[PDB]
């Protein structure tokens, strides 16, 4: 259970893009998005580098938090 916050998490479309980005990199994982606080948490056998490379690489580069 890992969370990361990421600022440029607010366009239109843009929290589908990071939990998608996440299901395709670890189909079994769970992923939860907060508009209001911009966080990102998820449950997942991956690490939290791995977690982070993937949302860098769709240009939502995060903080774990
Ligand atoms: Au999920």
């Amino acid at each position: 259970g890992m969370q990361f916050h990421i600022d440029d998490m607010t366009c239109g479309g843009c929290a589908s893009t990071v939990k998608k980005t996440i299901l395709t990199l670890d189909a079994n994982a769970t992923v939860r998005t907060d508009p209001a606080t911009r966080l990102v948490d998820v449950e997942t056998s991956l690490s939290a580098e791995q977690i982070a490379a993937a949302l860098q690489k769709a240009g939502f580069p995060p903080r774990e938090r």
